[PDB]
């Protein structure tokens, strides 16, 4: 009932954090459009959840995004909230191992895809006095080792959130972001499998938080529903969902 | 239903932000103990709200706080959440107009009262895996003019929140704070009446936010219920409820 | 004498903040390579300053940057510090007036040009235990109105600074950034001339700081010399040179 | 020569960080008044350094501080900079092991002593357009385990710095703070000796920084001289001198 009658688009909603956000909004009473470039997860989610439908869309293709917005309006008549969750973390890479072309490609997904959907949705969000929620990362704020391009893209997302909150405030459209820490998702599982010692890498990821565990997609989802439905005086904020990983001293050097 | 079966203590809950927090938790299904040093507002609130009871308590008197905790346990059998909201903003004061004794007295209310209740409640919060919510202020983070002692007390509250989150994480007790901006409350009304031009001071307070209005106590209350009931991976965070006042450039000099 | 015997590259050093940084390092005893895509300012600066030489280089062209580094080594035998100052602020633009292609182009200058020079210089900086200084902006941290692409590029620069500081710490190479506020430069003068009321826009820019004035290029230059020569325990920091613009409340809404 | 003709007061200047700051200002050309409550270190420093003199003063005693200011003026004719460095870190203490009276006493030293000297010096700093430098701590910003009162006092110092910067900006008096991380000092040595395994505790303190070492008092001193002599557009800033300890993920839980 908390967000009943509202219409929500979630990008990258087929698995992981995105799927947790989809479930949270459905459980809140909203109708949800699942955007994803992969069919398998999103199509099953649509079969599972009444009130969720899947639309195939690669957020780096402007025509895909144009079609995503116009199909949402044609099928549901309004748009109240856009959750820009689609993104990717490459394998760990030393700075000298990165390239400018890989950096550009990551900017297309993590940053320009967020920019494009937000721009095309804003005319409808103004009509509904809706809101924008970007999924950024704690490492945009504190940095990360072996991830120069990834960290740069999330620093941009968090900053862009504040700029757009300023521009859209006169229209009553709020723009906020969530900065998760280590959340246990298929990407976390995939990247750990490439590590020399997968079990050790997962152990270290759980101990990076004072709480002693990683986060869950449903916990990012609850934060998103809060920002959409009950945070009417919040705009341009960065909501940390990190288990306290940024607090206090810890071992940062190995020698 | 979101916080049903839980028991919550709110200090300074008789009016203003505190009363908005009380109402939010009652509406969530919790039983609420209203702490306040003044009887008038809190006693009426208890008559109004089933599930809220008023206990007279000055948070700067350690024996008052000891009695507040033991009465809560005797009457309700558990304690799940402590909201440290009691505090005060003195009239604007130039630095040379402040005194060390006024500074100490403000520290007793805004900082040591929060410390004392939290310490006495933590044995019961550990049993329930409960949580602590401190009401700090945006001006602890960005400063404020003519308010050296006030700003110092809120900088301490925000920092203390993070230290205690680290100590209590091994026990599953989360410690978070909310940093409101300009919220329209009886204190805001009282301080504006002392100004040379009350209507001008209220106009300026509304324009300090890109959203063009002040916040409401119910909006701080919704943030508190989120932190208590649905933010299980959030500890040591500072949740801004400010209407965007910290964003972008604005006129800060007068000459 | 503070940085005698050292070799410094400053991008965009032909005018504005960049030229102030060049002068500061020359006055500290360093030899300075002035990089710029425009010949007029940088060539005169080389004639004016013993110990500074001008190399024509567009930082968005990878071959230009490759040649800049190899010419620096061929002519001076070492490289101790890279100051990534080249960048641009477009005229104010509403979000719906921006384009993805303009956003990409601004990313090439403000972000990828910084990335490219840093990458090509790091082998020589490791030999000298040198350091990197990026010129970011306060608006990366607090946002700005009518500047979504600009703000995003500076959020990325600040975040990238921290990521690279982590990767290069094992080699003793420090990576820091400076975040200036309103600095009076030819770009500030040019953008103000496009405003409906140039004199009013300059007045407002001076009042945005509690200090009541804009900053000067020489003040950014002194901060850069500090980071290069005397901040041996500073890495991944963001040094604010803003006149206090981020402090306290100010008028942010117009209605 | 950088700060020649200027007069500087440094509290707690007899050993540790304070003594490093004293040496840095003497080497810059300034005359320095060493304030300390202990005679041994400060008296030897006065014998060692031409241009430094020792004045016995406990910053928690208001009459001591009154005498410190009037003796500085009587002997040197002006006052340009006050460095509030005097402070203390108690042994690690669980929250339930702390007391309100110990908390109050620590507030007297770390916070109210800074407030008192600053207030009494400001009339002379306005005449000279001088500046204030408070020595805070990184743990005011990120928290620390087993240090609730200490962390609270430093959160207050950092916030107070910004409030006072706002009040004093119309008079051209700048107010800044330095937030050091782990600096190797006699207090660090003393606290490590109380640990179950002193050598292990020192090893862990060095590895808490990506740079792999602790900081030195002379490095805090260089930051202070920068803020006094060359940071004319810097007010209300928090200058981190931490070796990057706040950057990236590290092990924060033990189980
Ligand atoms: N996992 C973490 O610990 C963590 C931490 C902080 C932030 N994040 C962020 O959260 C978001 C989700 O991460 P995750 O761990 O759930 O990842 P994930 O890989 O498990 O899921 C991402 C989903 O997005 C989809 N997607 C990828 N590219 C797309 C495109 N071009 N168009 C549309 N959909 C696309 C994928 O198909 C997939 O379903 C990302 O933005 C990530 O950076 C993750
Ligand atoms: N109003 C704002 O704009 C604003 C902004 C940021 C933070 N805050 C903070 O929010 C909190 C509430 O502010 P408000 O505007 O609602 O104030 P308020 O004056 O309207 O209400 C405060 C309540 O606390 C009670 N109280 C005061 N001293 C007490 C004591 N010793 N023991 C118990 N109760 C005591 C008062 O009797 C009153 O009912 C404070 O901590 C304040 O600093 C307020
Ligand atoms: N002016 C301010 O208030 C302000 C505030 C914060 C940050 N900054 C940043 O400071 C930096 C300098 O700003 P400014 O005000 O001095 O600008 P400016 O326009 O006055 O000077 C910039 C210089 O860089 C050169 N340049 C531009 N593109 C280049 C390229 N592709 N390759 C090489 N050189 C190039 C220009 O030719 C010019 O000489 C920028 O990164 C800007 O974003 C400026
Ligand atoms: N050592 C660190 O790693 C570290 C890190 C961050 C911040 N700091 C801060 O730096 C400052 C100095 O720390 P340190 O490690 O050099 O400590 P230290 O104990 O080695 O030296 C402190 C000095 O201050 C003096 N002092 C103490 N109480 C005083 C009083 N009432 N009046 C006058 N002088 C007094 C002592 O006699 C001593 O000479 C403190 O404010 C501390 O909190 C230290
Ligand atoms: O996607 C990941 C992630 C982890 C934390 C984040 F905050 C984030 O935004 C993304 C992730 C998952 C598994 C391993 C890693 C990782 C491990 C070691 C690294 O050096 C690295 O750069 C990334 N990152
Ligand atoms: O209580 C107030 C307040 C306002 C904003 C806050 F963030 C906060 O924590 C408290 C308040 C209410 C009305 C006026 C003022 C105020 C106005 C001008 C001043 O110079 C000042 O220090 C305070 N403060
Ligand atoms: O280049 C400018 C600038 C100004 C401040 C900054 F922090 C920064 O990084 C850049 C500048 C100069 C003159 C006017 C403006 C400006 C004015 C109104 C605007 O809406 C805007 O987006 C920019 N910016
Ligand atoms: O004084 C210390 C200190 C250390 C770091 C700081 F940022 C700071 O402001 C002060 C210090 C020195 C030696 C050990 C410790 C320490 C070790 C374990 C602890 O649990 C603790 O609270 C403090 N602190
Ligand atoms: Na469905
Ligand atoms: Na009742
Ligand atoms: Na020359
Ligand atoms: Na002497």
């Amino acid at each position: 009932t908390r967000y009943a009658g509202k219409v929500v688009v979630v990008t990258g909603g087929g698995r992981g954090i995105g799927a947790g956000i989809v479930r949270a909004f459905v459980n809140s009473g909203a109708r949800v459009v699942i955007c994803d470039k992969d069919e398998s997860g999103g199509r099953a989610l649509e079969q599972e959840l009444p009130g969720a439908v899947f639309i195939l869309c690669d957020v780096t293709q402007e025509d895909d995004v144009k079609t995503l917005v116009s199909e949402t309006i044609r099928r549901f008549g309004r748009l109240d909230c856009v959750v820009n969750n689609a993104g990717h973390h490459p394998p760990p890479q030393r700075p000298e191992e990165t390239s400018a072309q890989g950096f550009r490609q990551l900017l297309e997904l993590n940053l320009l895809g967020t920019y494009t959907l937000t721009k095309l949705a804003l005319p409808y969000l103004r009509k509904s006095q809706g809101n924008v929620i970007n999924i950024s990362s704690l490492v945009g704020a504190i940095g990360q080792a072996q991830a120069v391009p990834y960290v740069a893209t999330k620093g941009a997302v968090t900053a862009m959130t504040k700029a757009l909150a300023l521009d859209e405030s006169p229209y009553g459209v709020r723009v906020n972001c969530i900065s998760p820490g280590n959340i246990w998702t298929p990407l976390w599982e995939e990247l750990a499998a490439l590590m020399p010692d997968p079990r050790a890498s997962i152990r270290e990821g759980m101990l990076a938080q004072p709480l002693g565990r990683m986060g869950q997609p449903a916990e990012v989802g609850a934060a998103a529903v809060f920002l959409a439905s009950e945070a009417n005086f919040c705009t341009g904020i960065e909501l940390l969902v990190t288990g306290g990983a940024e607090l206090g001293y810890g071992a940062k050097a190995s020698r």
